[PDB]
């Protein structure tokens, strides 16, 4: 109550279930953990600005001014990884910390910071995987031309990426250009609950003077073009040794038909196309899914022949951020239905409950994460069978422990997160057993952090951040399981 | 709310899904519809007695004194069958109406009644299937020696069966010796909620001076012996033409493991053994399931070599009464668990909710019937693969519309029962497609009737009985669907 | 005659059929090869005592006083392994040689011996796998409190294990707490043909004053508790580096239903539960198989909550000792059958001949080993599908060349053993191909040894021991095949 059944002990994954090359790690993002939002010359990002001018748009009215203060305490992050025996760490680089004005002079203090983190990770036998952008846009560019709604963001992003390549490319060999593009577009320009908080007039978001049916697509189109330019540059001048890889990380939910009928089967396909295909298909074949173009038309920008070719095969590795799944319920095209939110264009509503009234799976804490590991295996098999089976990393996976939930009184006793993670690691094993080329699993939540519009009320970390005890890092039950799982020598 | 999703129109069964020989019908039982409990010489049954001396043990404090008064209105029952186009009608013969004293002089008025019903069914091109006993024991024998708890019931039942064979055998060619033996033993001698209402001292039933760990098995053992004797007699003297068939109808629930583990897989097997195997395995191989003997031991009577042989292969046709399914949760043998109810001997608790917290299926009205058609298909495939694939008839299948349920305001608008029935008829099609030898489907509920301890508060009929309008028969939406399904000529 | 068909040359396993990490080795046990039964302070074991006071209980009236004299000639054992190119050697440690009185002062001469063997194996690039106990109990403890029939054996064994851990744990990283627990209990306390030779009064064994229906279970229960204590200690203080593994080696026979019927299918499951589940299920879930508890009841000791948890998941690696298979024939529960031997509790007789009269497979020499490689593959797939697919090593596998068998005139020309081994190695390949996590194959019989109650009359070695030529080691045809198989450089 809420009845949460755990795996039988013999069904718990062991490290040897995966080969020696498989990689276990954890992930974080700059704004969610760094803090020092205006220290040593760092310029403001769209999230600094969003929180500072519309504080009420954050659940518990908190922000990322300090977060986990990883800007100063990064050594503790490295130690937590080491203690758990993680082989890889995926973190993001703050665009505004590197280039305070989005463009122009680079902030050497910013470059020094990341070089320290990188060298520390390497000193501790941990491989650094870098996310170039994680919703982290310089407010300078946002003020100048509307950030990602303007084509100028394409070359500006390219230059930013190049700064990262030349300064860290000698040690960092794996990159992700963008993180969760679909969620970013939906929340930042559709519902407007995320920075810059734009939506259509009449809707309830910070700044209701956008267009929920167009801005999300405009932003997504620029993201893809920026990605294409950065990768072309990378392949041309920053992979001389031939051992570097660059890709993108997509946020994806699994889908099951709401009701067993060919209609909901088709709806499920439209849902996958919209959630995953939106940004994956372009980097694979150089164009959006046919379903999206047929339903969105003029509101979805066309690619030029040159862009199409630039985008096709522009990923060496694919990142999949997976948390949950939904039932896909078919919506008919008729005068009775008129899209108002970009997500309406899929003509498939995402339902948490199936045709028999049952939830897709056990709730895990935060309202949107229902546990359904099968969904991940299915998505991985689609990557294999439909998209050429490219190298895939689960770049995000986990659950939140919510404040106020009395079934989670001890923040360190996260047996629920542990069971969830073990089940998804097992689901990845199933996919690998079926031929999917899955290369690693990065738990979302190296440490508790600023969970965007939900503030700190949601704890996603393997490692607790004691905000009342100087932001101390304290390993949770889940983290300790990893220590054992990874055979970390005992003190 | 309660969200009840209906089949898509193209998923609705058509009569031609089944071959020309397949049989669609409906069922009833003497005490549940006849009435005239003491008319024309009929003696009292254990249910007349149970209701008359412990009226409070019936939900709405009603009884079967008149029920649907089919004793007088049987012509209306025949007409309802005809109007729906049913090919078969399965009804039961009242032991106490035929032999008021259980033994001795036969009540000619009783014999005349059934001969009228039989001839009327034949006159209307409907084949009569007869259930010899349906919990319908003469209170005379109950008073004399404890009814089914005494071995004398074996020969008395045999003589009763013979009276039926010689008087109706020239026209009736298909028989079921007993109906729902497992439910009868569990409720009449375990929980004691059914006549004669016996249970262990300290338990809450009409007469708590029995033994819930022994009487159920004693009664079941006598039922099997009685069955064996009746069939031997039938095969020897009442099947001279070789075209008659006799079997038994078993009440069965489907089972799914509570949690995915070999332990609950084993628990599911024990549940099937206990619910279905208890009486099916003896008529198949001549002995109870091994699991039951290993867990019940001395409390489960042994069969003699002669009885074992008499029982083996004693069924020409199998009847399956299916309504719902449950999850089977494993219970360990230990000092912490001590059986008190016969059902505890299976060491597998029947759960309505799975390991993920979800109900097995949509509720349909009465509290114990959750919709799960897959369960029926699975049981039918077990009959095929494990028990020799004998001829099987779904002798009971349906749901109840409960009084007080405001989501069912019009008693004739039973679209929920219709959807449920269509789904189970489809499930039978699936089994047939997979090789199961299923010969027919009899809906439980030709008409609303006396639903034992729940009185008339539960309406299971395809045909409404207007108790306020002289017990008039009125076809419900479900019944009208059958008229179309069966291509009945229109007036 | 006996017609023994060999594999076609293209069906013979090649080393590259298995990956680089797969391990090929051979096994032995202290009492079967060491000799020097009372040298340098070693105290007597239950087998020294058994042979010395009941010499007639040994087939050819021989014993292990000297055996292969490996106490002095261990260098020759190491050389044989090297010559065959074996990567691993699994040997056992003599409890009585380490602690002459079972408890107390450690015999330094014993510790020095094993340190020499270990260092020699390492010097020759061979990894040592150690079996802590192989039926090898100190007669001191047997005299003091009845050995394994007394709970005191639990802590005494624990202390013995600790002595092994602290003295050899720096170089030995893989352990097996006990070997063939099922066979030990059945033969030592059921039939009593093995030391201490106990059985029920009226039976024919050395000391018929035990209880074949209880002592086997009492001994097995103490074995499991001892195992649990030793592993907990190991994990807590002797795996600081996280690279050590400890498990158990189970003797297991494959089973096929005697006749094709659900009854023999159920019997097969009971046979597997009894032979393999008896000790495997406790180390997996912390309790005996349900079938055993349901049939053995009070004669099978209960585990406490603490013990159950201590036992669950107490194995890092599983050892499977496989030689043959049998048909499982169902036995009904009835007054006509009363158990007298512990093995009777499975209600499934192990038959060498099937329902069609045919033997399960070709005889190989000794009367109990019929060749049936399919049985091993099936057991390995059960480990995978039912028990979580833990790391498995075939810790024993082979056949005997019997003295007096004129179809085996040249003891070095063991082409039959070679064919048998190649077929089982191929069977392991099949299991691996189907997903079973099999890590290695250890042939039973590094060299001919003392085969318990059959003395030296049975030769199980890959390497001949010329007892008439100073116990010289001479490679047989099988051994030479391994040299080629393993690509050992030629002289
Ligand atoms: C607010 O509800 C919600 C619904 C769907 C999704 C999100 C949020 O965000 C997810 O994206 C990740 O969320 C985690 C946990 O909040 C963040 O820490 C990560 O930075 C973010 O990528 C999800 O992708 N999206 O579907
Ligand atoms: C009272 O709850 C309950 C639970 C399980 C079962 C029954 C009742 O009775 C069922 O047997 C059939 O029930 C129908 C509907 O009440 C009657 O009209 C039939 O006469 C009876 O055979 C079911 O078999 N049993 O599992
Ligand atoms: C005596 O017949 C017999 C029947 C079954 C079994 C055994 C003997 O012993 C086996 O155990 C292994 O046997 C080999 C060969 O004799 C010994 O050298 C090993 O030490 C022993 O583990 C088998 O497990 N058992 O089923």
């Amino acid at each position: 109550g809420p009845v949460f059944t755990k795996l039988k002990p013999w069904q718990i994954p062991k490290r040897d279930w995966f080969d020696k090359d498989f990689l276990f790690g954890a992930s974080t993002s700059a704004y969610q953990i760094e803090g020092a939002w205006n220290e040593d010359g760092k310029g403001p990002s769209t999230w600094d600005h969003f929180c500072h001018t519309y504080p009420e748009r954050i659940s518990d009215m908190t922000n990322g001014d300090v977060a986990a203060n990883s800007y100063h305490l990064y050594e503790e992050d490295v130690k937590a990884l080491k203690d758990m025996g993680m082989k890889v760490y995926r973190f993001s680089i703050s665009w505004s910390r590197i280039l305070p004005d989005g463009t122009g002079k680079v902030n050497q203090a910013g470059i020094d910071y990341y070089n320290k983190l990188i060298n520390s990770l390497i000193d501790n036998d941990i491989v650094p995987y870098v996310t170039i952008w994680h919703w982290d846009t310089p407010q300078a560019l946002e003020d100048k031309y509307g950030g990602f709604l303007n084509r100028q963001i394409v070359d500006d992003y390219k230059q930013f990426a190049e700064v990262c390549f030349k300064n860290f490319g000698d040690r960092v060999k794996n990159w992700f250009t963008f993180n969760a593009p679909h969620t970013y577009c939906c929340f930042s320009y559709g519902e407007g609950i995320h920075a810059p908080g734009r939506c259509s007039p009449g809707m309830d978001c910070a700044v209701p003077e956008g267009d929920s049916l167009r801005e999300p697509y405009t932003a997504g189109h620029h993201i893809l073009l920026a990605h294409a330019e950065a990768v072309q540059l990378f392949k041309a001048r920053y992979n001389m040794h031939g051992d570097s890889k660059i890709g993108m990380a997509f946020d994806v939910m699994g889908y099951e038909p709401y009701q067993d009928s060919f209609l909901d089967d088709q709806a499920r396909e439209r849902s996958i196309d919209y959630n995953m295909g939106w940004f994956l298909e372009p980097v694979v074949r150089g164009d959006y899914p046919f379903s999206m173009r047929s339903l969105i038309g003029d509101r979805l920008p066309m690619f030029t022949k040159e862009e199409q070719e630039k985008l096709a095969s522009s990923c060496d590795i694919m990142g999949l951020n997976y948390y949950t799944s939904r039932f896909s319920k078919h919506v008919d095209m008729s005068p009775d239905f008129t899209p108002t939110l970009n997500t309406d264009d899929a003509y498939a509503s995402s339902e948490t409950t199936g045709s028999d009234g049952n939830d897709i799976g056990p709730i895990t804490g935060t309202y949107w994460i229902y546990m359904y590991p099968k969904g991940l295996t299915d998505l991985l098999l689609i990557m294999k069978e439909k998209y050429g089976n490219p190298p895939v990393f689960i770049t995000e996976n986990g659950i939140a422990d919510v404040e106020g939930d009395e079934s989670m009184p001890d923040p360190l006793d996260d047996w629920k997160r542990l069971d969830y993670l073990q089940r998804h690691i097992s689901a990845v094993k199933d996919a690998i057993d079926q031929g999917a080329d899955v290369r690693g699993h990065f738990t979302w939540g190296l440490i508790d952090n600023f969970e965007w519009s939900l503030g700190y009320s949601s704890r996603f970390g393997l490692v607790y951040i004691d905000k009342n005890d100087g932001n101390k890092r304290k390993l949770k039950k889940s983290a300790k399981w990893f220590s054992k799982f990874n055979s970390v020598p005992k003190p």
